């Protein structure tokens, strides 16, 4: 354990890039905890490889910088997050964002493109679901729309991750259409889930009616506030929120479908480490004061959250740093991952003040951005970017001939803190840490 | 802290995916220890990043399988790599062999193709040259040519990494030049090293004469003779040898250069993963069963270094991981990393019957391929394999369009077993390492 691992000092000289101050030995023997968890916490970086870490750290503090949020958790493995083929049930070595999501949030693999149900389509409870029914709080909070696989595991049972509201589920998931006799849309089973904090984009869909039910007629929107849900829409009236539980759910909704990118880059090209100047990433205009940011919106879901008495499971994530890895743009993707990082520090100062809080930073899979030599000539598309350090990287996008670049399924870090954060050691599977958060609240 | 982390049962079902059977905190626990390693055993696997590592365990032993020596270390963390820029002395980001070894070995950063010595081109002991002196037995092997960079970094101070025998130093590393009053080539501070096991492929350089000095005239392989070297060439000789010391050091060339890779299989192509069928993998026909794998090498090494009773270091390289994954040859590279994982096996199997024994396997850098969906479209090169599994498994090389795909910056996975290794763990720095072997041994 340390809380500091940045370089030493003269990174030239003997003992200057050293990150280590001194024996770890008795430091982490004492951050080994087999106590419960009275509270979780599990941030996610989307598309966040040690690849993507490395990158941003690179480029937002230098070679020998770290992570003040990501890098500081004590506890550190890799873990292995292979899909399965629907058909033969054989591995698919690359996981989508809904296999792997619904993975850690229900202990079973499934196929990609699939939300909350096995390969059998069988529907398996979420860990939220399983802390909602224990009497614990929940929180679900991410920068893409909140129907996206990763928060929309939390709460639906989908057999395709299309099916975002009634619409899409009448003509791509009819065994859960409502008019079908299903449980709903995802955004229908996301209201339904009623968890006591939902924060994110994605508002477009809540603009379609229901077909079937109670509140069919009535917009998903008209919906969430005959069932008692508060909405907010920017980061004044979130910030007005006073508290947030089952008589008064809270639902911010702060873009149409994803909230803005925070830096602006161009898109990687052909040869671009060669034929064009290096770029320095700026922040994204487009971008308003009044949406919130990750760190933000973790915060005050931490703040509501933390008012239940048995405790509370919160899941952050930061999306974007997948969106702008397949879209090639390293400026767009570094400031998503410093943007989770700050989130990421207000989750580990609440859990190093509370002392009962598990705090879990991971990705749900690899991704395609590699950082090359300067002189490089890749067959993919690269950028040359100028770094902390005053020097040049250049990341390279050679995985996909089309305009995504694609996953990997390279094993990646899993870093952990708190009440059970050994289990997280080691090599382990994306499904193994469901059971370490469920056993870590006792939540059998 | 467990030793098998295989998925528990039917991956398609309820925790059948798993590989943790339990709660790892007390176990975790009990392998912390901060007693001194009485040795030390350092496995490279070069250019085996966790991409590589996930590529050949789902070959070989599938997505839900586990490499019974190489993910068997409790211990794990991710450390940097990153090189120093001559001139400048501002990070590169992604170093080479040279940079990498000489960072273990000497806890110094450097600039790429430096062995021994740090940007001012300085001389600093390695931690062979530290065992050595405090009387500890010493061990270098490698599948590679004993000139090259890893196996070199511990035995030589040389300016430029191409410096091998006589002839290559007096062109490129005048100042090392022994004519020019320097301690020699690469093969010459080996020789004079003295190290009491070394084994490894690069033979051809020992027929080089010797420019000044006492044995001038007399070829390499002659002095080595002369010095009261016994040299071995195959694996029965290998095998005869009974003792290895300071009176009698051990040489083994088992090759001219680099020792022949395990598996056959062709070169990745543009499109292969869909122009092509897939590959299986098979026995190299040009290996001769004369020459020893990495793990018999490394068994004999333990064998006659466990003799000295103060204790012993050594090295072991499985170094044509990195080679294959240059030439875009997945076979070779997956064959490199399985003959590897044997060796590791080796390893465990002394340290957890010896006690006092601290294991690590870690890898110099990171590399190019990538595991990608089967149906990918990649601007590289990409080749479609039959795994264990009898699932299809698709790898892309895409940074680079000529004859060899590049090294990447990507942090990694270090792993350790024994006395010290919780210094492994959470993020570090290859400059870590040396002090964390210099203090396990207390070799201050
Ligand atoms: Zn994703
Ligand atoms: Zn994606
Ligand atoms: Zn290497
Ligand atoms: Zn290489």
């Amino acid at each position: 354990v340390l809380e500091n691992r940045a370089a030493q000092g003269n990174i030239t000289a003997p003992g200057g890039a050293r990150r280590l101050t001194g024996d770890q030995t008795a430091a982490l023997r004492n951050s080994l905890s087999d106590k419960p968890a009275k509270n979780i916490i599990l941030l996610i970086g989307d598309g966040m490889g040690d690849s993507e870490i490395t990158a941003a750290r690179n480029y937002a503090e230098g070679a020998g910088g770290f992570f003040k949020g990501i890098d500081a958790l004590p506890l550190t493995g890799q873990y292995t997050h292979y899909a399965l083929n629907k058909k033969t049930g054989k591995p698919d070595y690359v996981t989508d964002s809904a296999a792997s999501a619904t993975a850690w949030s229900t202990g079973v693999k499934t196929y990609n493109g699939a939300l909350g149900v096995d390969i059998h389509e069988k529907d398996h409870p979420t860990i939220l679901e399983m802390a909602k029914a224990a009497g614990l709080a929940t929180g679900n909070v991410s920068t893409a729309e909140l129907q996206h696989a990763t928060p929309a595991a939390l709460v639906a049972h989908v057999t395709s991750r299309k099916c975002y509201g009634p619409s899409a589920t009448s003509q791509k998931c009819p065994g859960n259409a409502l008019e079908k006799g299903g449980k709903g849309s995802i955004t229908e089973q996301l209201l339904n889930a009623r968890a006591d904090v939902t924060l994110g984009g994605g508002a477009k869909t809540f603009a379609e009616t229901a077909t079937a039910g109670e509140w069919q007629g009535k917009t998903l929107r008209e919906e969430a506030e005959a069932r008692g849900y508060q909405l907010v829409s920017d980061a004044a009236s979130l910030n007005s929120v006073t508290e947030a539980n089952q008589q008064k759910p809270l639902l911010g909704l702060f873009a149409d479908g994803n909230m803005p990118v925070r830096w602006l880059g161009p898109k990687a090209t052909y040869h671009g480490n060669i034929d064009k100047p290096a770029v320095t990433c700026t922040p994204n205009p487009q971008r308003n004061d009044s949406v919130p940011t990750l760190a933000q919106m973790t915060d005050k879901a931490i703040e509501l959250l933390s008012k239940n008495e048995k405790g509370f499971f919160l899941q952050v994530e930061g999306a974007s740093i997948d969106k702008q890895n397949h879209a090639a743009n390293p400026c767009g993707q570094i400031g998503e991952t410093v943007d989770l990082d700050e989130a990421v520090q207000r989750a580990l100062e609440f859990a190093k003040k509370e002392g009962n809080t598990l705090v879990i930073v991971t990705a749900d899979h690899a991704h395609a951005s590699q950082i090359v030599a300067p002189d490089t000539k890749a067959p993919g598309l690269t950028q040359a970017l100028n770094t902390k350090d005053g020097a040049v990287m250049v990341m390279s996008y050679g995985n996909s001939e089309e305009d995504s670049q694609e996953h990997t399924g390279s094993q990646l870090r899993i870093a952990a803190y708190g009440p059970h954060a050994a289990n997280v050691v080691g090599l382990t599977d994306q499904t193994d840490l469901f059971y370490t958060m469920k056993a870590a609240l006792g939540l059998k």
